[PDB]
């Protein structure tokens, strides 16, 4: 059992969670679930990033303390992930006691390494982005305001005596990392952008603040709070037992195999983060993958369904596994994408209700009515039977490779390509004609076709468990699959003839 440590970015709980958050959580959950079913020892971390000016300002506007806003809104984020059936091992919050100790410890490591110094900082700060910008990185608007050119967010002039991390000292070491380990950043286009950014030279990074107290206090300097990002990035270490490096959780899980993030926070994870760990003397994560941005087309409010960007509303309207499948099928993972109401309906009704649902229902109903509610004993397999089964048998290896990218969309496309072949096979064989035939050869052929169909459905159902946990669980129940035989290793074992099957019913209803 090889360890596999996967994480998501921890969101600022400044407002309600939206479709973008849900997109990242489900995508990561699918990989974490896949690895569990593939025989890995998985730890899966997610949570919230509660400190910073952005959070403090939101709290002040609402008229409640920052700690109150942080706790209340984080509860909403956790409840969403529980509703999305996310199999996280820990929901971390940067307000956690062990995270305070971890943050103080990594700061100490970097200071002891000689990479932290006190100097005067002058520059522009984007509160919305929690990010520093130079004078040349800003644009003086015709109305007199100053914004950050890249993001469009308003910037505030800042003059503070802060602590600095020696990022300028790590430029070439970071460049060597990208060259020697190209897998460190994914997809490829994102790595090229990071290489280009670092090649322009790096300046030292301000890592403390003096003008507010909503954050982790700097050890021995209570007048300073840690830059929200240094604090935030350390959560990946806290979730495995840091600063207890001798603990068994830290020994087996660190370094992380995959950091799942969006492309708006790539530089924090691929430039600052590895530099922090180099300074601290800690091994680096194996891979950072930046997924694309998902956005709603048309109006936010729909006359029929309501809030289209609200993940809770989408789940209640279409069903959890319907939403989970749509997000991972509609957009090529890593790329930017868009969606509307009709795109979801079209995907629910065609792919799930008809392609998978109807194929499973038509086959299982013929078993329960015409074959005594038991898996039929097959006869001799024809060239058409074999060609379909071979295509279904080839999936596990294909899908495994897609999940390692990660590219869940291509894994789903490969499965549905086989499901398409299974539907064409079912239609060409005409089992509804064979069941009524008096001839003995046709009655045996009827048994083989149904066995061949049920085996393909079984393989597909086992493979789709990471994407649609509950719907596949029900579909495997109807196929008479034992509870302990549902890992990917069971795909090699053909469905047993004579196995008793429960009364079948539709699992993927039409919208
Ligand atoms: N609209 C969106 N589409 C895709 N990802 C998003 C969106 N909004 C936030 N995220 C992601 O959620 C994570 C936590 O805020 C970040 O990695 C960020 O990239
Ligand atoms: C350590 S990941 C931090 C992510 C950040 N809080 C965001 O919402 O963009
Ligand atoms: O671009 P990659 O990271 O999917 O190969």
């Amino acid at each position: 059992s090889e360890p596999f440590y996967i994480t998501t970015a921890i969101a600022y709980p400044n407002g309600v969670p939206h479709i973008g958050h849900a997109y990242e959580y489900i995508a990561t959950d699918a990989i974490a679930r896949f690895k569990r079913l593939d025989g890995y020892d998985v730890r899966y971390l997610t949570g919230t990033d509660v400190h910073g000016q952005k959070m403090a300002e939101t709290a002040a506007k609402e008229g409640i303390p920052a700690a109150e806003l942080a706790r209340r809104n984080s509860d909403v984020f956790q409840r969403l992930q529980e509703k999305l059936n996310i199999s996280f091992d820990r929901f971390i919050r940067t307000s956690d006691a062990d995270h305070y100790e971890a943050s103080k410890a990594i700061w100490k490591r970097m200071a002891d390494a000689g990479d932290i110094y006190l100097d005067a900082y002058k520059g522009w700060y984007s509160i919305r982005d929690e990010r520093f910008f130079t004078e040349n990185e800003t644009t003086e608007q015709p109305d007199g305001t100053r914004i950050a050119t890249e993001t469009g967010a308003p910037v505030t002039w800042t003059e503070e005596q802060t602590y600095f991390f020696r990022l300028s000292a790590y430029t070439d070491r970071l460049l060597a990392l990208y060259e020697e380990h190209p897998e460190f950043i994914g997809p490829d286009a994102r790595r090229n952008e990071i290489v280009s950014f670092v090649s322009g030279g790096l300046k030292d990074l301000s890592i403390s603040r003096t003008t507010f107290d909503w954050g982790v206090p700097v050890p021995d300097h209570p007048d300073h709070v840690m830059y929200v990002w240094v604090d935030a990035l350390t959560n990946y270490l806290t979730g495995v037992g840091f600063p207890d490096t001798e603990s068994e959780s830290f020994r087996r899980y660190w370094p992380a195999d995959l950091h799942m993030i969006g492309k708006d926070i790539i530089r924090f994870h691929t430039v600052y983060w590895p530099a922090f760990l180099m300074s601290a003397g800690l091994p680096l994560p194996k891979r950072i993958f930046a997924h694309g941005w998902l956005l709603n087309r048309g109006e936010k409010m729909s006359k029929s369904i309501g809030n289209v960007v609200d993940p809770v509303n989408l789940v209640d309207t279409f069903g959890l596994d319907q939403v989970r499948y749509f997000l991972l099928r509609e957009v090529p993972f890593g790329q930017d994408g868009s969606y509307n109401e009709d795109a979801i309906i079209g995907r629910v009704n065609a792919d799930l209700a008809n392609e998978l649902g109807n194929l499973a229902q038509r086959s299982l109903s013929m078993v329960a009515k015409n074959l005594g509610a038991a898996v039929p004993d097959p006869g001799e397999f024809t060239d058409e039977d074999t060609a379909l089964l071979a295509a279904a048998d080839a999936l596990l290896e294909r899908v495994r490779e897609h999940f390692d990218v990660p590219a869940m969309h291509l894994a789903l496309e490969a499965i549905w390509s086989v499901l398409g072949a299974a539907n064409r096979y079912f239609s060409a064989q005409e089992p509804w004609v064979l069941r009524k035939s008096d001839a003995a050869e046709d009655q045996q052929r009827f048994r083989t076709v149904l066995y061949t169909t049920l085996e393909v459905v079984r393989i597909a159902s086992l493979l789709l468990q990471p994407v649609m946990p509950e719907s596949t669980a029900k579909l495997l129940d109807l196929l008479g699959q034992p509870t302990d035989e549902r890992d990917f290793s069971a795909i090699a074992n053909r469905i047993k003839p004579g196995t008793s099957l429960p009364a079948p019913s539709g699992i993927f209803p039409r919208y």
